[PDB]
C-alpha cells in the first residue's frame, strides 16, 4: 500500500562554529533513520531521514517521482512541506536555478513522462493560490481577492474554490512562466503587513487529464509550501497561533486515533476543507518536515507532527470518468 509516507530533511549548518559568538547550539542528530536529542532522550523514527549533505533531487527521485508517475496514472497525489520558518520549505519546495524545488522539477518530468505514451492523450492545466488570513488570494489573476470553497461536485462532492484560474499548458515553458508570474504578483501583497509569506500557505495543483487514441483518467496534483509551524500551537498568549495549522494539527491527530465520519473537523479552516481529500481520502500522500539542528522547541513541535502523520490512513484509487 503505503498510501501515505512521511520523512525528514535537516538543513545543513552554516558552521559548526558560529553565533553565540563562538556556538549556538545543536539540539538534535540524526542516525540511519532515527532523530534523537543530543542531551535528552527523545528520539523518531522514520521510514527515511535526509542529511545535511543530501540533495533536493534526492529527495524529489525518492519521495515525488512515484507520486508524479502516479499522478500520471491517474491517481491523486499531495505532497506538504512543513516546518518552522527558515527549516528550508521553499527552499525544498521552489529552490533555485541552480537547485530546483520539487514544484519545477515535478513539472519537467511530467512533461517527459508522458511522452513515454504515446497511445494516450494528454491535457494540463494549473493553478496557484495563497491562504492568508482567512482569505484565499488567487496568483494568476487581476483583482477579486477572497473566493469560496464550493461543493458541487455531486460526483462525490469534490471540493474545489470557486473559480479560480486554471490555466491551460503545453510546455514546461509555459507552466514555469505561470509559477514566476506568481511568484512575482505575491508582493503587491506584502505591506497589507509583511513576511506574509512566512505567515500564509501556497499550493500549486496541475489537474491532469488523459486518453487513449472513452473514459478520461483525471488526478490532481496538489504542491504545498505552509506556513511557519513555530506559529503551529490549554494555552494563554505566549505565541501567535495560525488557524490554519492548528487545524491541520488537530484533524491529523484525530485520524492517526481512529476517528472518522463527522468526528473530523476539516471545516474549522479553509486549509483543511481544501486539501480535505488528501487528509485520510483519494489520494497519495507524502510529508516532507523540513527541520534545523539548533532549534529545540521548534524542531520537537514539528517531529511530534511529522510523527503523529505517519499513522494516517488514505485509500487511493484510480480515478476514470465514463
Ligand atoms: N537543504 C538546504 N541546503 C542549502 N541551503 C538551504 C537548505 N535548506 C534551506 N536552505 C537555506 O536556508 C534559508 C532558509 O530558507 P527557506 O527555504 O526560505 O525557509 P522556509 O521557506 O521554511 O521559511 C535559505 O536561504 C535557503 O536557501
Ligand atoms: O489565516 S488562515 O487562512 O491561515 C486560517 C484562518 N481561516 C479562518 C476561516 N476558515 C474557514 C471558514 S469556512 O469558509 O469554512 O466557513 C478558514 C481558516
Ligand atoms: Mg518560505
Amino acid at each position: 500500500e503505503g498510501a501515505v509516507a512521511v520523512c525528514v530533511r535537516v538543513r545543513p549548518l552554516n558552521s559548526r562554529e558560529e553565533s553565540l559568538g563562538e556556538t549556538a547550539q545543536v539540539y538534535w542528530k540524526t542516525d540511519n533513520n532515527v532523530i534523537y536529542q543530543v542531551d535528552g532522550s527523545k528520539s523518531f523514527n522514520f521510514d527515511r531521514v535526509f542529511h545535511g549533505n543530501e540533495t533536493t533531487k534526492n529527495v524529489y527521485e525518492e519521495i515525488a517521482a512515484p507520486i508524479i508517475d502516479s499522478a500520471i496514472q491517474g491517481y491523486n497525489g499531495t505532497i506538504f512541506a512543513y516546518g518552522q520558518t527558515a527549516s528550508g520549505k521553499t527552499y525544498t519546495m521552489m529552490g533555485s536555478e541552480d537547485h530546483l524545488g520539487v514544484i519545477p522539477r515535478a513539472i519537467h518530468d511530467i512533461f517527459q513522462k508522458i511522452k513515454k505514451f504515446p497511445d494516450r492523450e494528454f491535457l494540463l492545466r494549473v493553478s496557484y493560490m495563497e491562504i492568508y488570513n482567512e482569505t484565499i488570494t488567487d496568483l494568476l489573476c487581476g483583482t477579486q481577492k477572497m473566493k469560496p470553497l464550493i461543493i458541487r461536485e455531486d460526483v462525490n462532492r469534490n471540493v474545489y474554490v470557486a473559480d479560480l484560474t486554471e490555466e491551460v499548458v503545453y510546455t514546461s515553458e509555459m507552466a514555469l512562466k505561470w509559477i514566476t508570474k506568481g511568484e512575482k504578483s505575491r508582493h503587491y501583497g506584502e505591506t497589507k503587513m509583511n513576511q506574509r509569506s512566512s505567515r500564509s500557505h501556497t499550493i500549486f495543483r496541475m489537474i491532469l487529464e488523459s486518453r487513449e487514441k472513452g473514459s478520461v483518467k483525471v488526478s490532481h496534483l496538489n504542491l504545498v509550501d505552509l506556513a511557519g509551524s513555530e506559529r503551529a500551537a490549554r494555552l494563554k498568549e505566549g505565541c501567535n497561533i495560525n488557524r490554519s495549522l492548528f487545524i491541520l494539527g488537530q484533524v491529523i491527530k484525530k485520524l492517526s486515533d481512529g476517528q472518522v465520519g463527522g468526528f473530523i473537523n476539516y471545516r474549522d479552516s479553509k486549509l483543511t476543507r481544501i486539501l480535505q481529500n488528501s487528509l485520510g481520502g483519494n489520494a497519495k500522500t507524502r510529508i516532507i518536515c523540513t527541520i534545523t539542528p539548533v532549534s529545540f522547541d521548534e524542531t520537537l513541535t514539528a517531529l511530534q507532527f511529522a510523527s503523529t502523520a505517519k499513522y494516517m490512513k488514505n485509500t487511493p484509487y484510480v480515478n476514470e470518468v465514463s
